[PDB]
RNA sequence: GCGAAUAUUCGCUU
RNA sequence: GCGAAUAUUCGCUU
């Protein structure tokens, strides 16, 4: 199960900002398990004004859209569009997309 | 686009009956891509009762399930398991999955 | 953990 | 269109 599937099934509300609070205090504190490489993050915010057509810097220093990013380099077709990103803080933050996210119980 | 993101897009509705009849009445009649398979298909009707983790009679006579059969057979990974499956009739039906079901305009 | 390339064999309505 | 196997080279926080 992805992040995306839990936001359409753990808890449905029509009023778009108790959608959006409800969820943003679900996920908020839970270890996620990406899909396309062996790693784990802790959710620490969910940004809704970005969306897998959004951009970052590389390392490198070129800019692409998390849609470009996972598709070359780990060929990982994000389908749903509409979708918000999740925030991770290290020690620039890691931006996570939901589709591309399994879950797990964590602190 | 799959099927599954549609149904959590288009139509937002808090009545569990109200979403079930209008996304009825939004898919059948609408042709679907599968994207493990260059197939396209008609919705005939979506069926409630099923889910992923249902099973069917293959031609062989062996029972799998949904989702053992993607799994096996085009190394597809369902997710979400509280979806419900798309019926097909040709010339028994095609079952498909949402999530595993691209969009395109149809009569 | 997900992939990419070349080569050779393959599986596929559900 | 999605994959599977063997072999050889590879890419990977975002």
């Amino acid at each position: 199960e992805t992040v995306l599937d839990f936001m359409f099934n753990f808890y449905h509300q029509t009023e778009e900002h108790k959608f959006q609070e409800q969820v943003s205090k679900e996920l908020i504190g839970l270890v996620v398990l990406t899909k396309y490489n062996n790693k784990t993050y802790r959710v620490d915010d969910i940004d809704w004004d970005q969306n897998p057509k959004s951009t970052f810097k590389k390392a490198d220093g070129s800019e692409v859209s998390f849609l470009e990013y996972y598709r070359k380099q780990y060929n990982q077709e994000i389908t749903d569009l509409k979708q918000p990103v999740l925030v991770s803080q290290p020690k620039g933050p890691a931006m996570l997309i939901p589709e591309l996210c399994y879950l797990t119980g964590l602190t």
